[PDB]
């Protein structure tokens, strides 16, 4: 019943759908022989809205840690847990990025 895993599991369906768009997104990028103005403009903006929406959870999940990370016990929770947390938030994160980034590369 931790809150962690409720929105891990959330950001995880989020990222498996925003590999799907972006699949497609890549596809689109060959041009007007493959691709119409209007499903460049709507899948670019469905794929943009799921990243928007894993980095904002990402980013509750960081502050929450950040408030934890100095009393781990207290909230009877292990640092090497927390710190596991924290790597899914980094592999997460990067993820994103790389997408983000082919995207602002093309």
């Amino acid at each position: 019943e931790d809150p962690f895993f409720v929105v891990k599991g959330e950001v995880q369906k989020a990222v498996n759908t925003a590999q799907g768009l972006f699949q497609r997104w890549t596809e689109l990028l060959q041009g007007p022989s493959a691709a119409t103005r209007e499903e460049i403009d709507w899948t670019t903006n469905e794929l943009r809205n799921n990243l928007r929406s894993i980095e904002w959870d990402l980013e509750d999940l960081d502050e929450t840690i950040s408030i934890v990370e100095a009393n781990p016990r207290k909230f009877n929770l292990d640092a090497t847990e927390l710190s596991i947390r924290k790597a899914f938030i980094t592999s997460t994160r990067q993820i994103v990025r790389d997408m983000k980034d082919q995207m602002s590369a093309s």
